[PDB]
């Protein structure tokens, strides 16, 4: 119930509005994953300074060799792209 | 701006209202680290199922092994507990 839990459950609303047409089976491509980075980390693009952190992302996606991602690896790449802006506290 | 966006600013909220008294260093340790899954995924326990994966998580923290978990370590062990719920968008 706290103000996270809050977040929580929106993390779910918004991955579960992208994957509502069908949600049939629940597993995501790198392809449609990178372009929801587009429109969902584009924001703090902008507040980032390891850009070789990132550079290194992009490539781990496209060299996604699995076929597919699951969810698990969406929550790890979105952290790796959050974290590599080291000390985001400083936000300034 | 997405209200994702919104949340993600969130976590980053309640992770330094708990590591707000001194923030002098950026390491979370695990024996303080799960007292915060009592007060924060304490909701959630009870959409789970696999309980033998939150068993491994309760022991995977207790065996940190190094001494201090970043946040990079906290963001990963509460994917698992959340993704733990196979299936958690099946919310019944």
């Amino acid at each position: 119930m706290s103000e996270l839990e809050k977040a929580m459950v929106a993390l779910i609303d918004v991955f579960h509005q992208y994957s509502g047409r069908e949600g049939d089976k629940h597993k995501l491509k790198k392809s449609e994953l990178k372009e929801l980075i587009n429109n969902e980390l584009s924001h703090f693009l902008e507040e980032i300074k390891e850009q070789e952190v990132v550079d290194k992302v992009m490539e781990t996606l496209d060299e996604d060799g699995d076929g597919e991602c699951d969810f698990q690896e969406f929550m790890a790449f979105v952290s790796m792209v959050t974290t590599a802006c080291h000390e985001f506290f400083e936000h300034e």
